[PDB]
DNA sequence: GGGCGGCCGCCCT
DNA sequence: GGGCGGCCGCCCT
């Protein structure tokens, strides 16, 4: 049970976890308005809020023993936790804990290797989710390894065989910090890998990086317009490595310019220029605020 | 704005189709239009649904043109489009072809038609491939509790007006529903209420629509077209030997019941008055209210509940 | 931060 | 010498 007044940690749609206070509690839309540190407020479902430790049984058994955390000195019998312990130990959540960040999960160390083990394994049943057309969302809010929110237009990533949707925070396979809406990936979660996952980066046309970085620039600022010289071209040039161009990334620093402005001005249906508001042409923005589609999905 | 009283436009119904009609009021604030049809009817048509008319691009107002986005005249309207500008993209494959082209606008004019879009064609061929994008986003829609009407009035392939309950079809995956006249993959044309389909729509299958008939009990037979019925001739109480039976005779064929279909007609109102009097939730006799006994209406006047596949 | 009242100034046959 | 492409920037749907 919770109650008012309480010190939490919940977890955000980005797979983290952040400290808050409970300030109401919803009895069934399962969730707490919760305060943050910035004085941020949301409401957050249940699941995703953290006060055996699985089994509330003080039994230890053989080969079933109780096994207590060397971290947060919690217990857990050997098959209750997920998944199951056989044989210095952490948990689950203290691993996802010491592991799981902005930019992307830890690659090297103990704690990042019992990640790649831990997120083989789901805390939460397949079946049980009831996804929209799209496949974009689910009812029950649950993704990832981590079984936490997410926002798919973000900074997620889709598997393409079991076509879930998993955070940049928990996947360890990130050469580079995530776009937000990047969609231009072949992706395979470790769950079907059964191991380390695996990453493509697909091919971009000029379209793509205009589309994407526009979009980026959209987030990140909460507006619609952008200089295409000075704003977006310069947010392309500043992360023209992170894009990972393939084999666009040779264009001469003179010559992008003229390929995303042409590209800009051909894709009417796209990109609304400044023009149709009585401002200035070059100023230029997505039509509708949403992720460029790749070749292969929608 | 585009609009003003006296002029003569194409105003689409909410059947998908458009008809000719002339602007007597306009309503800045609903966005719409009082407009007289041919029938000298009148009704309030949304000014999505109204067409302006009946070398520059019609979609961007701008006339440059140069591969591999050239200029395309609609062989039909004369009017031009960008091949970035119409939706969908035009492939460079039609520049490169002596075939005529025709705009999203004049495929969806020359092969919708009621009782079911055009099968065959290069007309027809051209109808499924642009239906496959849709000329509106599905998350401005704001839908209602049962996902039948949405505020926008935006439905279909198409993007017009439209009734569920009146010649359309769900999409078992979108749950958008689908104009009768605008699908391409009907047999017979659509009984009123007609949920008893299994339908996958060209945009959620990027190809060619699946349409798979359920199969009806003769307490679905007797619920469907007591609902046709009712909506038809605006009354609750029907004649169940005289008027119902009569229904359903004269749309067997239409009806397409399944395995039920081969039930000899004589046969057939031996099992639909069993079955007015034995699903007493559904079906109300008249002797309820004092009335004759072999009238029969529904409770709810609300089509029949279709099975799980 | 973008919708629109406002008008600069190029350049028109 | 005036019509319109172009867009500044005021100020709050
Ligand atoms: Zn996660
Ligand atoms: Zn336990
Ligand atoms: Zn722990
Ligand atoms: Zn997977
Ligand atoms: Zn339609
Ligand atoms: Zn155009
Ligand atoms: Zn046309
Ligand atoms: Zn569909």
């Amino acid at each position: 049970k919770f109650e008012e007044g309480q010190d939490v940690l919940a977890r955000w749609s980005d797979g983290l976890f952040y400290l808050g206070t409970i300030k109401k509690i919803n009895i069934l839309k399962q969730s707490c308005f919760i305060i943050f540190e910035d004085s941020s407020k949301s409401w957050v479902l249940w699941k995703d809020i953290q006060t055996c430790t699985i089994c509330q049984e003080e039994y230890s058994e053989a080969p079933n023993e109780m096994v207590i955390c060397d971290k947060c000195g919690q217990g857990y019998h050997q098959l209750c936790h997920t998944p199951h312990i056989d044989c210095k130990w952490l948990c689950r959540q203290c691993v996802f804990a010491t592991t799981t960040k902005r930019g992307g999960a830890l690659k090297k160390g103990p704690n990042a290797k019992a990640l790649q083990v831990m997120k083989q394994t789901l805390p939460y049943s397949v079946a049980d989710l009831e996804w929209d057309a799209g496949h974009k969302t689910n009812v029950q809010q649950c993704y990832c390894y981590c079984g936490g929110p997410g926002d798919w237009y973000l900074k997620m990533l889709q598997c393409c065989k079991c076509k879930q949707w998993f955070h940049e925070a928990c996947v360890q396979c990130l050469q580079k910090p995530m776009l937000f809406g990047d969609r231009f990936y072949t992706f395979i979660c470790s769950v079907c890998s059964s191991g380390p996952e695996y990453l493509k980066r697909l091919p971009l046309q000029w379209v793509d990086i205009a589309h994407l970085c526009l979009y980026n620039l959209s987030v990140i600022h909460k507006k619609k317009y952008f200089d295409s010289e000075l704003e977006l071209m310069t947010y392309i040039n500043e992360n023209w490595d992170r894009l990972h161009p393939g084999e666009l990334a040779d264009t001469p620093k003179s010559e992008r310019y003229e390929h995303v402005l042409e590209a800009l001005n051909d894709y009417k249906t796209m990109f609304m220029s400044g023009k149709e508001i009585k401002k200035k042409k070059h100023l230029f923005g997505l039509r509708i605020r949403v992720p460029p589609v790749p070749p292969n999905v929608a």
